[PDB]
């Protein structure tokens, strides 16, 4: 049928966690080459795209491509049953009415069934060829900056010249984090490639959701274009989780 | 290999009718989760995208994905043979030469080779998003079509204005969003990020409104420089029309 | 599992040759209806899309979709063994550790290519309507690009008139051609459909890679839109497209 075993349930847990607080219901297409999924939020201001490759699984077998509609709050609830390092394996049939999530801890074990639903899959490819600027920084730093400036206001501005400035201007005060590219410990390097400069403003509400993809990666990529939704990538082991966020006009 | 049974042939008939007279000839990709098909027209000003989910069928089985190239007029003519309550079943074998349409009389349509270049031009967010009775929309378009061959649309705050201007004269229809709690299917819905001013070909709008035979309501998403999207939702599915505006 | 035979390895050879020195590596998705592949260059200025239909093969059987990650230089090297008249047959198994390229003649060599893991994030940037769509003999086009790329590293296009103009340090040059229909030889006719006029400047070095695709087709299609990447297509039951981002 279909069976996919995460060596540690922790991974799939963190993966769902990342876009859990973003969107509501989501379609999961499982193909021969692994699992892809996409969801757009309430206001259609934010899209989450997720690609999980075969080598992120301890084992992966999908004979017939299978889509799985899922309520994210439900799936998360089943995923808190958890116990982290334990082998989690999703199992679905040819035409499944439900997906089986099977936990095994090395001691012994539990099996759960999530009932799937029908969702219309209108899948978006809004990603561009070249974005005006492409930067990458430690996800932790980015997390900190967003969390700090989101104190001062609801709207955070990002400016790239070669200089990257983060600016919040509120009804209390303002704040500015200016950071510049360098190479060092490669995990801490701030990389920047700039074609034409960029000045873009985003809802902090959303950015705070985007940054909790920090649990999946050391580093975040950020690609920005003038008229386009900005793209925020957290790379997986053979995969990624990206957030497309439409700028404010 | 592939067998898909509509409860009533009337549905497939009305779908194909819906985007017939719009586009030329169309590639139908049948997968495990059902049928998607796309076609662009003569001047490439209009694209039809169709998704039919698995639960719009009385039953559906597709073992391996199969594409079916089809001449829309040929298929339509074969679909004229329908009793509109007869149970239509499409059938294809592993590498189809032809597709069998079975009414309950059996027909065969010989397939064509077409190039599969497929278009995702849909956008994340559109400036304005409205929805209204497909009937009302078809009326407005049909009326304004009389006065000129170019119909313009303006979304303001709570204002939606349709305006035609030509040699004969000038029409204007103005509707506002409202919630009718007696009958929710007639309620006019509108969401607006930025206002929009967009002109479209009446020739094309007239083709687009023919999809009103599939749905109570039509959604309309308008972005400022992007092709406007007109959606008629189905039972587990939809038929959408992407129409490029006028410069 | 997966078995695909080209009547002449010549074809697969010139296909890979076309985008070989353009892009870094490539992901080949083989499906029931045939092969598609996409690659972006390092500057992400140039995308190559490739569609090869079922009927570009002497025989084609793909039971279930299989993706094959490949190093282009490696593949090309294993394709240098081709006779250009030999029947090349690609073979891959359920989960593809390696692809088997099999050359055979009327008088047989079997090569194995180690497959890599590439993240496939595929782009659909193609538009509905392009401001201008023209088509000319690939021959002519390659000559024009080759000539103007002498005078400058930036070649400009202006569209019933099609003007190619390069202005560099040493000098400038202008080739102007107009749409015409030729009853004698339709393959040499230049066609133009213009909704809006277009003015676009491109990198010469990239256009020079793009014209390499001339070995695959009599004619090149060119679709130029104002803010968008221009689309250069060489047809094959299939095609090879080069999406090239204009310069600002």
């Amino acid at each position: 049928p279909l069976e996919a075993k995460f060596e540690e349930a922790s991974l799939f847990k963190r993966i769902i966690d990342g876009f859990k607080d973003c969107v509501q219901l989501v379609n999961f297409q499982c193909k021969e080459d692994g699992i892809i999924a996409q969801a757009v939020d309430d206001s259609r201001v934010l899209l989450v795209s997720l690609e999980i490759g075969v080598e992120a699984f301890q084992e992966y077998r999908c004979d017939h491509p299978v889509t799985l509609g899922m309520d994210l709050t439900s799936l998360s609830k089943i995923l808190r049953c958890g116990n982290n390092t334990d082998t989690l394996t999703l199992i679905a049939d040819n035409t499944p009415d439900s997906i089986i999530l099977l936990f095994e801890d090395t001691k012994k074990i539990a099996e759960y069934s999530l009932k799937l639903m029908d969702i219309d899959a209108d899948f978006l490819k809004i990603e561009e060829l070249q974005y005006d600027s492409t930067l990458s920084l430690p996800s932790s730093e980015f997390s900190k900056i967003v969390r700090d400036l989101s104190q001062l206001s609801d709207s955070i501005n990002i400016m790239i010249t070669e200089t990257i400035k983060f600016v919040a201007d509120g009804d209390i005060g303002s704040g500015s984090v200016i950071i510049k590219p360098f190479v060092d410990h490669p995990e801490t390097s701030i990389k920047l490639e700039m074609d034409q400069p960029v000045d873009l403003t985003f809802g902090a509400k959303y950015l705070l959701d985007i940054i909790k993809g920090s649990s999946l990666s050391d580093r975040v990529g950020i690609r920005l274009s003038s008229e386009a939704p900005a793209l925020f990538q957290f790379d997986l082991k053979s995969g990624f989780l990206q957030f497309f966020l439409a700028p404010k006009f």
